[PDB]
Order: C-alpha cells, then structure tokens, then sequence
C-alpha cells in the first residue's frame, strides 16, 4: 500500500548523494537494480511476497558487493552489509532450517512486549541486513498480537531479546539517511570505515545496534 | 489456489448433502459475496484472504436465519467476520495496556497468546470459539493453516493445513454418515456421531482436537 514507498525512494536519493559526497569508496559498493524477474525469482523460491518497501529498495540496489577488497565488504550501515538478493535468499534459506532444528537457547523475548514472536528463529523473518557474525536487521512477515505486519526487526544469535526498530523498512532507511545528514558519524583511517557517533551530545563511537536498542526502549517507554 | 479445488468439492457435496437430508438448512446458506464485499473487507482488515477463503464466500457469504452448519457451529457472514475480528482485535489492545497459559498443538504452530489481530474467525459456537486462518502462524506452522481460538482455547489447535482440507474434511463426515438429526418434537440440529464405531454423539471441537493430537502423534515417528 502507500505504507514505506516513498520513504524507501526519498531514503535511497539521501543516502546515495551522502555516500558519493563523502565516502565514494562506499557508493561503489552499491550495487546495480535488481530486475522484476530477480525478485519474482526469490519470491518463488521463499514462497513470499516482499512488502512494497522492501522490493522498492531492491529496484534501486541490489545490496552491496565491493569486488576488489581483500579485507571485506564496507557496511553501508555503520558497518553492517546490505545483503544481495541472493544473500536474502540463502541466509533465509539457513534460518528456516535452524528453525526445523529446534522443532526437532535462554529466554526469547520481545521490545516493545508481544510485538515480535519470542522464538529464536521464524520462517517469515526475512534478513536484509548482516553484521556477518550471526546478527541481522530484517522484515517480520509474522508479527506477534502487538506488533505491525512488516515492521524491521534485529534477529539472530546474540539477540534473545529482538526490537522493533522501525514500523516498514522505508522508515528504517530514512532514519539512517537523517544520521548520516546530522552528522552522526565519523570515518576511521587505516576514505575510512564508517562508524556512529552522537554529534549533538559529543556522543562515544557506538555499535549502531546498540543506538538502535536504545531508542527502540526509550520509544516504547514514553509511548507508554 | 491451494485448497481452492477442495473448497468448491466440499460446497458441491455440502450443497447435495444439505439439500437431501436438511433443506431448513440448506436455506440458511447465503448467496455469495461479490468480489466488491470482499475487497471492502480486506480493505477494513487489512489482510488479504488466502485464495481458498475468498472461493468459499464467493459460494456462500455465510448463513442467515441460524442453527450451525458444522454441527451446530454457524458459517460467519463477512459482515461477522469484519465485526468479531475487530473485536478480537480490541482485545488484542486490551492485553498490551496490562502486561492461564496459552498453548498449541502442534507445538510452536500457533503463537501462544489469547488473541491475534490475524486470526481471521470463519465458525462461531456463538459462545466466544471459533475456527479461523492463521496469517501470523507460529515457526512450526503454515501460513493460512486452520486453527481453532476464542474463549475456551486456552490450547490452540491446528485442525487443517488449509480452509479447503477443512471444508473438505467436514464434507467427507457428512458422506462417511457421521452424523445424526435432532428433532425437536422441523428438519432438526444436526450432531456429530462416529458411524463405524457405532459411538455417542459427541461435540465437534473435541472430535477435532482429537484428530489434531491423533495426527501430529502419528507423524512424531518422522523425522527424516
């Protein structure tokens, strides 16, 4: 519906500009569309339908890739990689069968309360983010009773507590793109890997989960 | 269209049936909904009816007086199901504001709370318990897999894998002759007995919450 579309495309048109104005090394990594077929590909292979936002940002990336780096891919988001479709795909692929494991962990829980299933993995919880160390921001297609039908979530293995970070993926976007144009943010030398900080406050370098985390709680309190 | 053939089998033999041995009956199922009401509806919920859902209101937009077609349960108007889903969703809310155990069978199939807003009810004991689509199943459940949920169902069950293996399931009792007339001194209430077993009328909830744990123990053995 009209639920995440144009801030998905207003989100992309700040962060492509921002990347090639200070970071041109990080721009490249963004890599071409994919197609329609690309990703009518990946819904029959899943057997699901991307919500509008998500397919959206795929038609305008297709993730990140940076070919020629031995060390490794530069996240886009303070570090943690924006996965291709076919990366989508697999590591869906991988959780579903961790999830047929355990049918076959400390205590789940979920920020806000009942918003997010309190399992270790689901089927309909789709990666487009990866810290590659287990870790994702991605959609949930499968809600608990106080949660939003893909609302943008943080999953995998060091998050027995999972946080809803956004209400659809084209908010998320946009609230990363507003960071990056308040000036959240500070490029490390070895044009550098890029990192959060609270300029406003004189904030620390901080992990962008942790941030995330954080803002999820102090939401949910002073909704309350 | 999974269970979409089985949908329009089942209203072919619940049709025939209904006609031959309970015409009071067969008068209580309503014209179809156009495909007008149904959009109207998912517009109001919005959800999108799995396709064997859709094909059974555009058969019979519920009952209307009405004594229960599945053994005294009432096929839901769409207007009803508007109406209770939205009620249940006003419990949902309810729930959040302030906070016995919740429970599925099979396990993890079903999120284990009182209320979900994606619970659509499609049956009504008229007493607060429904049969319905789970479109927010739990990591060992289907999507649009058929459960049972409302006052009483502390333990929620997944009776069919989709609304045609219901109705289907439902018919082939009808054919099996797993049923007897009440008449009240009128065509009469139609209950459920097992024919072959030669047993006591009993109440189709348990009847199906029997053949749920009868299923799901029978398949245990497999694991590869």
């Amino acid at each position: 519906s009209n639920d995440g579309v144009s801030e998905t495309l207003l989100a992309w048109r700040h962060i492509d500009f921002w990347t090639s104005e200070h970071n041109p090394d990080l721009n490249a990594t963004l890599s071409d569309p994919c197609t329609q077929n690309d990703i009518t590909h990946a819904e029959e292979d899943l057997e699901v339908s991307f919500p509008n936002p998500v397919k959206a940002s795929f038609k305008i990336h297709d993730g990140q890739e940076d070919l020629e780096s031995m060390t490794g891919t530069s996240g886009l988001f303070y570090g943690f990689q924006l996965m291709t479709l076919d990366q989508v795909v697999a590591m869906t692929q991988a959780w579903r069968n961790v999830a047929k494991n355990l049918n076959k962990i400390p205590d789940q829980k979920s920020i806000p309360p009942n918003a997010v299933q309190p399992v270790y993995a689901h089927p309909a919880w789709i990666p487009l983010i990866t810290d590659n160390a287990g870790n994702h921001i991605g959609v949930d297609l499968a809600p608990g009773p106080n949660g939003k039908y893909a609302q943008i979530i943080t999953f995998g293995r060091d998050f027995d507590t999972k946080f809803v970070i956004a209400e659809n993926w084209g908010e998320f976007l946009l609230s990363f793109a507003n960071d990056l144009e308040a000036g959240n943010w500070y490029l490390v030398d070895d044009d550098g890997e890029l990192v959060f900080r609270d300029k406003k406050s004189n904030g620390p370098i901080q992990d962008y989960f942790e941030v995330l985390k954080r803002r999820t709680w102090i939401k949910y309190q002073l909704e309350r």
